[PDB]
């Protein structure tokens, strides 16, 4: 049945491993991405012909036949999306009267033009004068004098979006403008019938924010702000700490461009963190095969390399495989030892965590952390003690970054406060760091394979977290990776990882909500209009990385000898392409619910082989 | 007689300029650069042993045949260099058995051992766990809180000591030891019959400052200190904020080995601060033919640029000649257009100087704009809108740099507290940038090259500041090159240089106190014991930079047919090698009286070469 495929798959990913040991597939977004490097490019007055061609070339190969850019494949059309692909093609060198052009533009002015886009948009615009700063809503340097106990401090907001508040806290403070060519300028935008379609914060209009960004505006037309050099100045030092070793800020797209302007405009560009920050970003670039150019949101290393490991390791190579060695102690290499800004919860708590990107110091999260730690606890590594030691201060970190809740947030400990989502900036994304089911059920599986189990109070409360938070039709959100599909998957495997009888009703429920929403193929998938339907939980078309999330749950609950899981198998046998991996061109991954979705370009190879590993095992 | 010699010198000149436009000798001073490199080495736990190894080639060429190491080429023995030479050798390999550690050893035994030694020496000792820490005099983090109108504050120093007291604050509030091998340590450097000799605080005994030391080392031994953390950040955010592109701090060595020791101690080795600064040092290394390697106390590109042009234009090169313009362009994109330092005390003035390295944008000097401006007056560009714009905000920019007294200092205006000399941290060197007379000297020249005059006020005041500080024999100090030849060389130059009648009384002394310190071969010289002994005033074997300057002198008073030029310039004629440059033993340039010498190996060329142009521009 399996066997041939396993082999196969575990040679293809072995054959996708680096050198140096680590894996990295690229990680895909949407055209915003480049279209803001563009942009950018224009505002730091660095403009590469040839780059800028490989990005035309790169935004009419994402454009569908619509006109239209979508945040997801198969996804509906974007607005935001759109206007910043058309305006970076227009300054490129794009006639707006070109087809691709005159069809993307009536989209544009059939949902209601520039007014009714997100404020990163707008602001983007704003920053090369096709938009008043005035209609931009104001986040002002002043917001660092806010204390660590008082409302809207920068530590109540979530780690990607504190370090993009901080960065424009300087950027809004000066209001910049890099007038585009003239040739390039977007009049036509605005052009339209339809009124504007006004989204605000995540949450709603509270009219206390909306007062204080009026008062912020007419503070700004003043010609005298004191203190405003000061809060400046304390933006500008807390950007400079913060600097991560590749250049960037966050290991992120957003506060890295930001944090570049606001060094631009502070005239700082001879400095040497913006000359690394600058240098930095070819780390992540891509060069693709058709002629384009992409630009990465973030860099996966660390979690594609773990997952690696396991996969490998479940599908039956051993402890000491010399390439799973040398993944180890790459591995091993990566823990972080100092102080983040998760520190602030935990000031007495010793470091030992792990990042996404290969150096993000400040920034390490608990998923990685979880799987890093559990991928070495499969491996027989030479330094027999730096393993025990890094393992120990690992698991040690994530015990301690437990929420009140019980469950585990990504970045930081209780990070759940609702006051952020309420400020007209913040109409995209989450802007808070919560516990999630997912990250929660991970580091519930890496508990698991030190042995340990109910009796320990920290995975008690875990477990009854998870519980609460179940669906009323028996399964769990997936807020990282998509979605009722990837949530619950995760979080049976965990059940099973630390002890918990999985024959009790919640879990059996949970097993019949996956066996339930196979596919016809023998498949499972799961689209990312999901976020934003109940109709669309655990529909999709099949893609290989849903279908071993489906698998591993059925697997976890001792369903192996299921029909469900040798229709899911055979689903995985058959549609393996001839190299041994399985094409997937769907996203499976999550930035923000509703607002951002992601390519993990490696889980269509690394989850399938996962999954047939638990399946070799069981039987 | 000449002409030959200048036309040698001219192609000598031409043929050692860098391919990009600019020239750059290496920058000479005495081993503590290295042996304190060594010991960083040790500190960050990276020791490169080929690197070692070529030290202590170097260390031991170095060494004279009495065991010693010296300030200057003939200097007396040193006790705090050849502590610090015996300290890194040991370390590197060397047995105390072995004879140059042997010879080396009775010295240092015989002025008092290690108690003996400045501040500086004890400290390094003391961050490898050879000296105790508590007799170390306290720089504390708290100087931070100090305003600028309170006192100690550290805009009352000078830059150069300043970014050293601002990371050494940092270092201090530690108190780090980073042990040194067993076999390396040093116990018979306090083997001694002969009793302590204390060179204290360089100005003298104010008790206040010695009871507020044993103040702030008694709080060092509480556990709690209140805001000593906020006093921490804001030393680490200031050297943040000023780190210059080529990883250094303020181009020289001891803030930059200072400021990497503090982002160690603070487990900032990831965070790209550091990386960008350890990885800047081999700029300012240099692989020596005999097989050693020395460190750079600071980099002398631009200054050696300006001082070509000069040279070279003075000899008869067009204004308009290919390698002229080459170096004028070069030096129009050098000009730094940002807030330094210096704007503490100027907020309005406009940025538009030089800095004397590739890239230290915060610390602009009034010697390299002086002399810049002035070159860039001396050339003919074809960007000339540019040329003027640059000559205009450099120029302005000197204006508004004029001290109270009618003095130009270095970096910074008034500069002058008499505070800073008196805390016993302050042994060594001089701690404060207050005017001088060469740097008003050479400000005055770059004036005079515009055709400006004493019916100036800025000119009049600078010239009754020169009338002050003339000496009783009629010569004036050489606060940057040695001694009374180079200031009286500089100062009559500028007199001439902004009209003043060089028959008025106190030049024409001037001018007959260079004629009678001519030496018998007839050159002129001055060694470096000149700063501590009335004797050595103008007094020296020749060389050739000091007989350019007093050559320059006479020229400028109109002695040009005197029998003095005469004999002076035949020396010139008679010491040039066949390659058309000269040969130059002793140093000419000063770091701070008494304390720490230069040799710029430039001197011996650029300067022949100016003050024969000048002759044959006289005649
Ligand atoms: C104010 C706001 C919202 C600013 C952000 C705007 C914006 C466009 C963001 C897009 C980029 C983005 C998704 C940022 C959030 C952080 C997400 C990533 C690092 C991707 C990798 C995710 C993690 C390691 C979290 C754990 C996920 N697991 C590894 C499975
Ligand atoms: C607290 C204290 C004293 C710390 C410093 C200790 C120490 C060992 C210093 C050695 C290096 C040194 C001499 C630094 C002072 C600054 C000197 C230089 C940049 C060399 C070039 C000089 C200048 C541009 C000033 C202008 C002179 N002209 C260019 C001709
Ligand atoms: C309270 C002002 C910000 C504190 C910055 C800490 C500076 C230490 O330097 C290392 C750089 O670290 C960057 C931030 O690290 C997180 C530590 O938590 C600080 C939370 O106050
Ligand atoms: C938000 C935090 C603000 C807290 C202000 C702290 C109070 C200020 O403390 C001033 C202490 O001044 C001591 C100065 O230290 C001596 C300097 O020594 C000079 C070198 O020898
Ligand atoms: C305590 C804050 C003092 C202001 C520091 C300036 C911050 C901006 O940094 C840009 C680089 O600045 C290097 C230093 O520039 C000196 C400007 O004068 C500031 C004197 O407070």
């Amino acid at each position: 049945a399996y066997a041939r495929t396993l082999d196969r798959a575990v040679e293809y990913l072995l054959s996708c491993q680096k050198d140096e040991g680590y894996w990295w597939g690229p990680l895909l977004s949407n055209v915003t991405m480049e279209a803001e490097y563009v942009l950018l490019c224009h505002i730091l007055d660095r403009v590469d012909r040839d780059r800028m061609e490989k990005i035309r070339r790169y935004l009419l190969h994402e454009q569908r036949e619509d006109g239209t850019w979508a945040l997801y494949p198969g996804g509906p059309p974007d607005l935001d999306t759109t206007i910043e692909a058309y305006v970076a093609l227009k300054y490129i060198g794009m006639s707006r009267d070109e087809e691709p052009m005159q069809k993307a533009l009536r989209f544009i002015q059939s949902q209601g033009g520039i007014e009714s886009s997100r404020v990163f948009t707008r602001m983007w615009l704003a920053l090369v004068g096709e938009y008043p700063w005035e209609k931009v809503p104001m986040v002002p340097p002043e917001i660092m004098f806010l204390g660590k106990r008082m409302p809207l401090n920068i530590y109540e907001f979530g780690s990607w979006a504190r370090a993009t508040v901080v960065a424009l806290s300087i950027v809004m403070s000066r209001q910049p403008v890099f007038p585009l060519p003239e040739r390039a300028r977007v009049p036509e935008l605005y052009e339209t019938d339809v009124p504007p379609r006004r989204r605000g914060a995540k949450g709603g209009g509270g009219w206390i924010f909306d007062a204080l960004d009026r008062a912020l505006h007419g503070y700004q037309k003043l010609s005298v702000h004191p203190f405003r050099r000061a809060a400046e100045i304390r933006a500008l030092d807390w950007l400079l700490e913060r600097q991560a070793g590749d250049g960037s800020w966050g290991g992120i797209q957003p506060p890295w461009f930001y944090a570049l302007i606001a060094l631009k405009i502070l005239d700082m560009t001879q400095h040497p963190a913006f000359i690394k920050g600058w240098e930095g970003l070819e780390l992540y670039g891509v060069e693709l095969d058709y002629g384009g150019w992409m630009f990465q949101a973030s860099i996966s290393p660390v979690w594609d390399t773990g997952l690696a490991v396991l996969a490998l390791r479940a599908a039956g190579l051993p402890a000491d495989h010399d390439r799973l060695v040398k993944a180890g102690e790459w591995l091993l290499d990566r823990q972080i030892t100092v102080p983040g800004d998760w520190a602030v919860k935990r000031p007495n708590l010793k470091p030992g965590g792990f990042a996404f990107q290969f150096d993000n110091v400040y920034y390490p999260d608990v998923d990685d952390t979880a799987v890093v730690v559990w991928a070495l606890n499969t491996l027989r590594l030479p330094d027999e003690r730096r393993r025990r030691d890094a393992m120990t201060k690992g698991f040690r970190w994530i015990v301690g970054m437990q929420s009140s809740n019980g469950g585990w947030g990504a970045y930081d400990v209780d990070n759940t406060s609702d006051l952020p989502n309420h400020i007209p900036f913040c109409d995209f994304g989450e802007v808070t760091d919560p516990p999630s089911e997912d990250v929660t059920a991970h580091v519930l599986e890496c508990f698991g394979s030190f042995g340990y189990d109910d009796a320990w109070k920290v995975i008690r409360r875990a477990v009854e977290y998870l519980k609460r938070e179940q669906k009323p039709d028996g399964s769990w959100f997936g807020r990282w990776g998509v979605n009722y599909l990837y949530g619950t998957g995760a979080v049976v495997s965990a059940l099973k990882a630390v002890g918990i009888d999985t024959r009790e009703p919640y879990i059996q429920k949970a097993l019949d909500w996956v066996e339930q929403h196979q596919n016809p193929d023998g498949g499972w998938g799961e689209d990312c209009r999901s976020y934003e339907d109940p109709a669309y939980a655990g529909k999709g078309a099949s893609t290989p990385s849903q279908t071993a999330w489906a698998l591993m749950a059925l697997i976890a609950g001792g369903r192996a000898e299921s029909e469900a899981a040798r229709r899911g198998v055979q689903y995985l046998v058959e549609t393996q392409r001839p190299d041994g991996g399985w094409d997937e061109p769907y996203y499976t991954g999550t930035g923000f619910p509703g607002d951002f979705y992601l390519g993990y370009t490696m889980y269509r190879h690394v989850f399938p082989t996962l999954a047939l590993g638990r399946y070799k095992q069981a039987i």
